[PDB]
């Protein structure tokens, strides 16, 4: 769906820029290196977490949705991610979600940005 014009998450609230800079800075990943970077990864539906995606169908993926971006660490030079993440469709670039890991039912898992 649209990218909003805004999103709170978990208190951190980001612009349709920044989310769209996360999306970008993700679909830009590209081989380096001796390993994959850590994001993005691939996001899975959990159903504990509550979360709606508001792009069709998967594979989706994760990247961190960060202030100043777009994020971008890789072994060596490694940049804290922060809790909050943009889920896009992995191949299309289709936005589908801010979710965080701020105030989720487990420290490793997430919920939907309000
Ligand atoms: N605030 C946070 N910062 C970094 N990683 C976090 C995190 N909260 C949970 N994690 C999870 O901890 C592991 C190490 O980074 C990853 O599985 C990561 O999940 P994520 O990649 O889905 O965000
Ligand atoms: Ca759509
Ligand atoms: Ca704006
Ligand atoms: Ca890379
Ligand atoms: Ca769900």
């Amino acid at each position: 769906c649209d990218i909003p014009q805004s999103t709170n998450c978990g208190g951190n609230v980001y612009s349709n820029d920044d989310i769209n800079t996360a999306i970008q800075g993700a679909l830009d990943d590209v081989a380096n290196g001796d390993r994959p970077d850590n994001y993005p990864h691939q996001y899975y539906d959990e159903a504990s977490e509550d979360i709606t995606l508001c792009c069709g169908s998967g594979p989706w993926s994760e990247f961190p949705l960060v202030y100043n971006g777009p994020y971008y660490s890789s072994r060596d030079n490694y940049v804290s991610p922060g809790p909050d993440r943009v889920i896009y469709q992995t191949n299309t670039g289709e936005f589908c979600a801010t979710v965080t890991h701020t105030g989720a039912a487990s420290y490793d898992g997430f919920t939907q940005c309000s």
